[PDB]
């Protein structure tokens, strides 16, 4: 009784280990779909890989192929460069590019490279026969966009949007001289697509602010577990992704699609900051009479995610 | 018959490919030891990727242990800290932290940290009952300090010395507000120290700077072909790390195999001073001064499927 899921990111490395998580749990989730988005990640780069991790586990788990799109959203403010993928350095991985797999990738890179990112999301929630969980550990600007053109046609259809965003009782993480500190990066991104996003009603929202993700920094030792299960694939492809602070945020968040009890939720009014201010970007709490919640994820159970990526990893 | 070799590096990506070539091909090296500095890495992160590559290797290949020692060695200009930090990146990847080979380095890590890398080094040569070949991929203040210490008790007992290092024709890599660009790293690093080593008379110098080092660029195209091995530990360990120049390498492939290039005497000095141009490896007319033998046109073809064909040694 797997429910159908979309993942919606932008290919940094913890983008890549939500989605192994996702792809891994057959039992609770189908991936139907992802599109790649040119943020934290050259969208190229983050397409391929994408699809040799999908054609990995095709060939070894009998994972159902699926459409992989890129978005043509574009930054209102700009990821900075150096973090800008390791996808590039995910690309040449030798656990990425074994033949079988890499011809797989060849065969069906063309039609891909044909979709719309954006309207591939749209599409895959619209016409699909159940509700579809969007996972959206990139920016909000993919979810707005369907929003703006489909409105409640697309947002009826949705069951939940798993977002990895946002900073509501702690500090933000964009330190920049223009900022104070208390925006998260995939808001401040584009600031309106994420304000259209919490603001819309009917759309059931969970939010993984760094509330949350805080409490799940990516430490060494237990990196280095993944060395215990070199006979797996994807401990292979997620040890090598996490051995390059850091926090698994879009994991985290990814693992919530998988089981809810990762953490409990409370509803808060979302609005977000989209004037040039030092906190542009920020997710506060809005005084708005019926303005619509969003749940946000609170007191993850660490050591019960930390267990369950160590073993999805052992799917295969 | 095996050459003994020790190699003395500094824990950055190519320094560990290099180990690797060095440690697959046992048939034209016999790896005695190695030693970290803590230049383009920080030495404890070295110091372990050493282990575990070294002991990775031993359990699924005939290669003896060796001695690994954590050079004092210190700088006197730093490598940018962004590249150091990749020997701890390394040192959490999952191909060398399988517990077979962690429990073994765990249980030989004693007798290897009490050792001192610079008197490990003046030691194995020394103590070799055949001439020693010394294949420097850090920079060159090991060395040095050995010529200082014991002269020609130590340089007597070197085969040769395979330096990666400098640039002669060609223009270097510092690239900094002082500097006018004609030094490259490692001599940079300790100028005083290079100019020991190239001016030390009755030491054999092999050379790869970077004006042999630079026509063999670290592709994408080939690092995938990593992947047509995945069978292979040491394919998915250097895949890994090329994936994330081959200076390095390339000086180590010297020493497995001497038609990885010609090379031409060339009298090699260094600037030492805090000027821009310090570091740099210039060419001298002093009479009689010691010559250094220049690697030139280096096969890149033949390099790159020594590679290859090492990284499935298992
Ligand atoms: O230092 C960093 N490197 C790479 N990505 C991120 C991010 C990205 N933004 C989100 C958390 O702020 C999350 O989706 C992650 O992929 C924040 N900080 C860094
Ligand atoms: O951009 C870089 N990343 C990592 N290492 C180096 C080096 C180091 N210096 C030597 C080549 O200049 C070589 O031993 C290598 O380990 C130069 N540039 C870089
Ligand atoms: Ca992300
Ligand atoms: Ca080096």
């Amino acid at each position: 009784s797997a429910k159908n899921v979309v993942l919606d990111h932008d290919g940094n490395l913890d983008d890549f280990v939500a989605m192994v998580l996702l792809a891994s749990n057959t039992e609770k989730v189908r991936l139907i779909g992802a599109l790649c988005t040119d943020a934290d990640c050259f969208v190229e780069n983050g397409f391929n890989v994408t699809g040799k991790i999908m054609c990995l586990m095709h060939n070894n788990m009998n994972l159902p192929l699926f459409p992989i799109g890129k978005s043509a959203a574009t930054a209102v403010n700009p990821f900075p460069k150096e973090w800008r993928c390791l996808a590039k350095n995910m690309d040449d991985m030798p656990i990425l590019n074994i033949p079988e797999n890499v011809e797989l990738w060849d065969k069906i890179k063309a039609e891909n490279e044909k979709y719309e990112g954006q309207q591939l999301l749209a599409d895959l929630v619209m016409n699909s026969e159940e509700k579809v969980t969007i996972c959206v550990t990139g920016p909000l600007s993919n979810v707005a966009w369907c929003i703006d053109k489909y409105g409640e046609k697309f947002t009826s259809k949705v069951e939940e949007c798993v977002i990895m965003g946002g900073a509501v009782d702690v500090r933000g993480n964009v330190f920049l001289p223009s900022t104070d500190g208390t925006a998260e990066w995939n808001i401040y991104w584009d600031p309106a697509s994420a304000k259209t996003v919490f603001g819309c009603p009917g759309l059931r929202r969970i939010m993984f602010s760094l509330d949350s993700t805080n409490t799940v920094p990516v430490r060494s030792p237990y990196v280095q577990r993944f060395g215990e299960q070199t006979n797996f694939l994807l401990s292979i492809l997620v040890g090598t992704m996490w051995a390059m602070g850091y926090y698994a945020w879009d994991a985290l968040t990814a693992a919530y699609v998988v089981d809810q009890k990762v953490a409990n939720v409370d509803p808060v009014p979302i609005d977000v900051v989209v004037d040039k201010q030092p906190n542009e970007g920020a997710t506060v709490r809005t005084d708005a009479e019926n303005y619509p919640l969003t749940f946000v994820a609170r007191n993850p159970e660490a050591e019960f995610f930390l267990d369950m990526l160590l073993r999805s990893a052992r799917a295969c």
